[PDB]
């Protein structure tokens, strides 16, 4: 697939994933923008976690969703660097 | 591997490790569906762990059994929906 | 190569996890194992860390031999029971 | 990629992720070089993490920058002593 729609996806994944957090946990959109990344590539520090049910149900969506999509992402954005 | 089958791994390793938490450190069935799939993306939060031996011990197979499992699901999923 | 030689492989690093956390962060063989588990397998839930400089040192270094190595072993463990 | 400029591509993330923790952050040499291998290997204990603003978007780059650099490197290491 594409570079640059694998690109789209994954910003589409940030913006999921972002939104969710902020509305449904109501952290920071700076929070929940980092929260996204650090959930989407798998680093989970903890720092910030959902609290509630539906912020549950939304993090296993966007674990679901997220995690391949960030994962191909990285690995195009590997061929272009090196 | 059919993707169909895949799946029906992924949902018997998510009910096995949903259960196992639930019965095992006594968290909530949504608490623990949250857990296992916190666990088997490898994301780790921490916000719920095992403080049993037992429980370590269970975290331990489920790590091993649904890491994998997990990960040809995401990109057996990846190809569907991409 | 042979998955019973990729077994053995993970089960020294096991054995280097398990007693290194054991005796340089003080925590119980069960605890060390989980701990070892917890950090290859790359969940890193932070309920249990290092918290000696010497510590941290030999984190990095079980990372980097053990994150490959379990990884393999998880993929040759799918070809066997898929 | 020739695995000694996969090397050198590594060791350039990891004094990117160090110096870069330890100034923003605040947290010693060596807590960052810790923090930065947890990080890039998507350990993520949580027992570090950025609590400011800069350090959250400083994080979010190393996380795009460093995860697919060091899972290169894990692989290409595996096959040296492997
Ligand atoms: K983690
Ligand atoms: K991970
Ligand atoms: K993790
Ligand atoms: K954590």
């Amino acid at each position: 697939v594409p570079a640059t729609r694998i690109l789209l996806l994954v910003l589409a994944v940030i913006i999921y994933g972002t939104a969710g957090f902020h509305f449904i946990e109501g952290e920071s959109w700076t929070v929940s923008l980092y929260w996204t990344f650090v959930t989407i590539a798998t680093v989970g520090y903890g720092d910030y976690s959902p609290h509630t049910p539906l912020g549950m149900y939304f993090t296993c969506t966007l674990i679901v969703l997220g995690i391949g999509t960030f994962a191909v992402a990285v690995e195009r954005l590997l061929e272009f660097l090196i």
